[PDB]
């Protein structure tokens, strides 16, 4: 199997495949695909209860430059990703309108290769 | 494979896998994780239609104490469950209103071990 | 594996699975089960931009008769599918309010055996 997930703390970015690699860590919370095929990303979002700073609430996952998923609940735990077909060169990346908006030790997402 | 499957009637708790197992059915739509990984939950709810009593319509998937899934709609087939990582000692549990609000010949959940 | 994807242009139907084969192209968007199993379909459609017609926008997948999914948004590339059980007989179809809602170079839906 072809599978990385990033999170949640102590840990960052984790891999396991063979060679040559599916996907390879760009870096914190980023991921470059290295292989076409289709790919299952999986996670969650654990938003920090007593978020109180200046900054909305939102939790975004990205496709190359386009979103693909919006987390705007503050106060459940909400699943990320989907199904995917992906090709090389793609990234996915998860940012957070604030680090202190989500709960790290909580929170984390990866992704495994399904088939070709 | 590892997998489990509750319903629809006839059937209750269906599985299938190798020893060590990664699941143990509970009681009747609950199910305990016994190993770690990745999981898939499918399945699917069909409201009663007909469905005229005092309880409001619902339908709530559990994992341990917290909901993961609500269903409200009162008309469609809506489907059940996503990716989730799961834990030893976990539980996934779906849980009616009333046990009237579905049509529990075409209503069942189950899940599948995807990886390590 | 047994796998089964219609598009983008300019692909139709492209399959891939032993013999027996788990599934079998009906027409363009169409597909039928060939054999009882756990499926995850996925795909996506990505609406066109300057789509000026009098038609409403509206994409639907369908189980058989059933509507299964609706895709309304007219902006943004938007995730088809889910996990399904499915049964031998069954169809899967992705139908659109107007050909020209939707850019054909980067739509596609495509479903993968899971399991028995």
């Amino acid at each position: 199997p072809c599978m990385a997930k990033f999170g949640p703390l102590p840990s960052k970015w984790q891999m396991a495949s063979s060679e040559p690699p599916c996907v390879n860590k760009v870096s914190d919370w980023k991921l470059e695909i290295l292989q076409n095929g289709l790919y299952l990303i999986y996670g969650q979002v654990a938003p920090n209860a007593n978020y109180n700073d200046v900054a909305p609430f939102e939790v975004r996952l990205y496709k190359n430059k386009d979103m693909i998923q919006t987390l705007t609940n503050k106060s459940k735990i909400q699943n990320v990703g989907g199904t995917y077909e992906l090709h090389v060169g793609d990234t996915i990346d998860l940012i957070f309108n604030s680090e202190h908006q989500v709960l790290k030790n909580n929170t984390y997402w990866g992704i495994i290769l399904l088939a070709n």
